[PDB]
């Protein structure tokens, strides 16, 4: 039946991913934005300028008011609103309908986004990142206890939009060659530990203890990777040295400013692939994801002359930790398998293509000594 879930997704990196759900009784249709940074289920429930519907709780006959209120504040945007349950259901989901815990957002602050067609987020993400505190049992959590939907969950991002998110298992048909599993390291965001970071073959060297400074995680609901200071400025260094023969914008390495190119000319054999070794199964095992430009130059239309292929670096500085986002996603198959406490990787059937480079998931590679890269 995983079928019914193949192209559930909608939308973009930039402005996120979004599945349709329903909430109350009568069903109210809202697109919800899939968000693995985060554990909070909540809809706009109030008129906003960005927002063309949202949850109206007085038409639900099986709302229930938890009276008690609740704000999140993300690494960029924030709400507020009133806790509460109501009946849930994922029309190209599973064919199950739960009680679920719903903040009805009230105000918000750089939240919603104009026209990007969502009107609430899912929070995929552990009861301890909850919001106000981990007794706000998340949505993944009530659709595993009260169905026998299996404790599981997997992303398939295709960039360009749409994508799959395959609830309750693995859908052989979206990806290729073998899944290769990194520890989820604690049940909180989805975090791992990346091992050893090359680009274009070449070791950063660095500590790996860096490149989890103070934690790497899986977020779906952020576009770029996001890199911690001292990895961001090596990083940038190197890719600035491999492209040094094409000029850029000023602010264009700060993710602001936007570069682009006569239609079909992007000098992409310039700018390097980008492996993250990832902590594997077993002692002294790694694997590696390999990144590519096509992934971290992401294209944006151009408001002006429509003619050329534009795009802004996708890569962007972190003062908490690495996120693994949505232009790392795109081109893979990732699996969320929250029973045995690990993430999946593999090829994605909607990937990224260059004419002499591949996107790949390879291993197994040893890795020393890996325990030293967690940050404590
Ligand atoms: C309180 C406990 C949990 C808090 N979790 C977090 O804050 C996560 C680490 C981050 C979250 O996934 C948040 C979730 C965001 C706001 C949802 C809206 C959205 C979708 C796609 C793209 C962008 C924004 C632009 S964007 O710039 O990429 C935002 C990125 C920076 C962002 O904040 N994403």
């Amino acid at each position: 039946s995983f079928v019914e879930m193949v192209d559930n997704l909608r939308g973009k990196s930039g402005q996120g991913y979004y599945v349709e759900m329903t909430v109350g009784s009568p069903p109210q249709t809202l697109n919800i934005l899939v968000d693995t940074g985060s554990s909070n289920f909540a809809v706009g429930a109030a008129p906003h300028p960005f927002l063309h519907r949202y949850y109206q709780r007085q038409l639900s006959s099986t709302y229930r008011d938890l009276r008690k209120g609740v704000y999140v504040p993300y690494t960029q945007g924030k709400w507020e609103g009133e806790l509460g349950t109501d009946l849930v259901s994922i029309p190209h989901g599973p064919n199950v309908t739960v009680r679920a815990n719903i903040a009805a957002i009230t105000e918000s602050d750089k939240f919603f986004i104009n026209g990007s067609n969502w009107e609430g987020i899912l929070g995929l993400a552990y009861a301890e990142i909850a919001r106000p505190d981990d007794s706000l049992e998340p949505f993944f959590d009530s659709l595993v206890k009260q169905t026998h939907v299996p404790n599981l969950f997997s992303l398939q991002l295709c960039g360009a939009v749409g994508g799959s998110m395959i609830i309750g298992g693995i859908d052989h048909s979206l990806y290729t060659g073998s899944l290769w599993y990194t520890p989820i390291r604690r049940e909180w965001y989805y975090e791992v530990i990346i091992v050893r970071v090359e680009i274009n073959g070449q070791d950063l060297k660095m500590d790996c203890k860096e490149y989890n400074y103070d934690k790497s995680i899986v977020d779906s609901g952020t576009t770029n990777l996001r890199l911690p200071k001292k990895v961001f400025e090596a990083a940038v260094k190197s890719i600035k040295a491999a492209s040094s023969t094409e000029k850029f914008p000023d602010g264009f390495w700060l993710g602001e400013q936007l570069v682009c190119w006569q239609a079909g000319t992007t000098p992409w054999n310039i700018f390097p692939v980008i492996s993250l070794y990832l902590m594997g199964e077993v002692t002294n095992q790694s694997f590696r994801i390999t990144i590519l430009p096509q992934q971290y130059l992401r294209p944006v239309e151009d408001v002006a002359t429509s003619q050329d292929d534009c795009y802004k670096f996708a890569i962007s500085q972190s003062s908490t930790g690495t996120v693994m986002g949505a232009v790392i996603m795109e081109g893979f198959y990732v699996v969320f398998d929250r029973a045995r406490k690990r993430i999946g990787f593999a090829v994605s059937a909607c990937h990224v293509h260059d004419e002499f480079r591949t996107a790949a998931v390879e291993g197994p590679f040893v890795t020393l000594d890996m325990e030293d890269c967690g940050y404590n």
